[PDB]
């Protein structure tokens, strides 16, 4: 069952967290890393193609995330305004896409 | 600018409409379709890989729903219940994704 986990839930500002991501399903195209709540083109942060490895960085993208062939993200240099909540889209072969909804505090 | 209009957006109960889609972009992999505002997996409608040409239900799928190659939507057979929004993601190959919701009403 697809999910998200933040390493730490609470995060100093300045500091980093990290986004782990569990149970990728089989046979993907690739990943595609939102801010808030749901799948939204405007505030997509990152896609990344994993046959080629190549990351694209979408509107919401501030410079500090790391996406990895796994699917986590790492931001570095917290700020208040990344507090909350991220989505996970995996896009698979055959389109039928699963999402992942995971959160942390900044303080 | 991404866009689906419903021809016709007004729809007499039994009937059908198709959604069709404007301005696609570039170098894409596939398409969503989803019943409400959200691509949320649990409401796709259908995901259509153009690489091989192949069509998915998802778990919104009733049988009366048809996508063609350029992410038009037929939907057959209307019922009162099927009023209000649906939702186009178009999967691009860099993976950094594109929405665009639109809507009918049954009478
Ligand atoms: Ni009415």
């Amino acid at each position: 069952q697809l999910t998200t986990e933040s390493m730490p839930f609470n995060v100093a500002e300045g500091k980093e967290v990290l986004l782990l991501v569990h149970n990728l399903p089989q046979q993907l195209f690739g990943y595609s890393w939102y801010k808030g709540e749901r799948a939204d083109g405007n505030r997509q942060i990152v896609g990344y193609a994993i046959g080629t490895q190549q990351a694209t960085p979408g509107p919401a993208n501030s410079g500090r995330e790391t996406i990895y062939p796994n699917a986590s993200l790492l931001i570095q240099n917290v700020t208040q305004n990344d507090t909350g909540f991220y989505t996970l889209q995996v896009i698979k072969s055959d389109l039928v896409n699963e999402e992942a909804t995971g959160q942390f505090h900044v303080y």
